[PDB]
């Protein structure tokens, strides 16, 4: 046996769960019989990604006939997917693409999460995090901050919940603090959300950007890492449920020093940068300025959502913010925390 404060106890048994594991890929339609995860290789993952380019190519191309529907059988062969009787739907659109770079992506950190469940358990996992988590103090001014900023940035357009803050562990991964880069303006704190079982991946391996063999256009700004400045944005990425009522969110430094802003979506915006330093999806709300605090020399945009005034001449217009970095040196992690979803019910 051995001891690390039951709250970090608990957290690592949440995301180091291989069952809550099994039940994501399977919610995704992945097929864990006739494909085990416990034998997923990182190679495999690869291979998944450039089927989806060649379909990309295909859609590009205009080419819905046997090129696309060779391509889309070599992919359902690359990453089985569970349809039971139905026949397999032909990928033939962007949004589409997007999900099924998602689905590689919590593969990924499935991947990378069981490889590194192989001296107590717990306390072994901790360490092959190389990531430090030690709990908050529920009086400090941080979590009074992390608490007003988390309910203070909830959209008005998700309703369907409620966020209760369990827990707040501060996150301190090796290397970040030094690669950082302080020289950049803009310095925010900003939300992250995404599934339980990823959490274990990001930890170790942080938050990272696509690889080169996924297709661009399923990435509405490139490939890039993504932040919100609304809590309820991001928290939609945990996926939780009545029955997955816990999930957590991250929240970290962003250096976005120049930010190119753009009213809509576009994968290639990663080479518009010219100069600028991070891609902003400009939203039709979104925090004042004028509510806005400094907490450790970051910028925390807690102000109620309000109007920013942005609205697309012609064409669909954001409803919140959207940030984009396109390198890691420009995160750093800094708060995780563990929230309760209360659905309306």
């Amino acid at each position: 046996e051995s001891q690390l404060d039951l709250r970090v106890q608990e957290l690592l048994k949440l995301i180091c769960n291989v069952q809550t594991m099994e039940e994501m890929m399977i919610e995704m339609k992945y097929d864990t019989k006739r494909a085990p995860l416990g034998k997923l290789t990182v190679a495999q993952i690869k291979a998944g990604y450039q089927s989806l380019k060649k379909i990309e190519d295909c859609i590009r191309a205009g080419q819905h006939g046997r090129a696309l529907v060779e391509a889309c059988n070599e992919f359902y062969t690359r990453i089985p997917h569970d349809f039971g009787l139905s026949i397999p739907p032909v990928i033939r659109t962007e949004k589409e693409l997007s999900d099924k770079v998602k689905l590689l992506e919590a593969l990924g950190d499935i991947e990378i999460a069981l490889k590194l469940v192989k001296e107590h358990p717990l306390d072994q996992h901790y360490r092959n995090l190389h990531c430090a988590l030690r709990p908050l103090d529920h009086e400090s001014n941080e979590f009074k901050v992390i608490s007003q900023y988390l309910q203070s940035t909830h959209a008005p357009t998700h309703k369907d919940y409620t966020m209760t803050l369990l827990d707040v562990f501060e996150v301190e991964k090796e290397g970040e603090k030094e690669a950082f880069r302080e020289d950049l303006p803009n310095r925010m704190l900003l939300w992250h959300g995404s599934r339980l079982s990823n959490w274990v991946g990001i930890l170790s391996h942080g938050l990272r950007v696509a690889p080169p063999e996924a297709p661009i256009t399923g990435y509405m700004f490139g490939k890039g890492i993504y932040f919100a400045d609304m809590s309820s944005k991001s928290a939609n990425y945990c996926f939780a449920s009545r029955l997955k009522n816990t999930g957590l969110l991250l929240l970290s430094e962003v250096a976005l020093g120049q930010c190119n802003e753009l009213l809509e979506a576009n994968p290639k915006a990663q080479g518009l940068l010219r100069g600028k330093h991070s891609t902003k999806g400009m939203g039709k709300m979104a925090p004042s300025p004028a509510h806005f605090i400094t907490l450790n020399g970051s910028t925390v945009p807690l102000g109620p959502a309000s109007d920013t005034g942005i609205l697309n001449p012609e064409g669909y217009t954001l409803n919140y913010n959207e940030f984009i970095v396109y390198s890691p040196n420009q995160v750093r992690m800094r708060y995780l925390l563990k929230i309760q979803f209360n659905f309306l019910q």
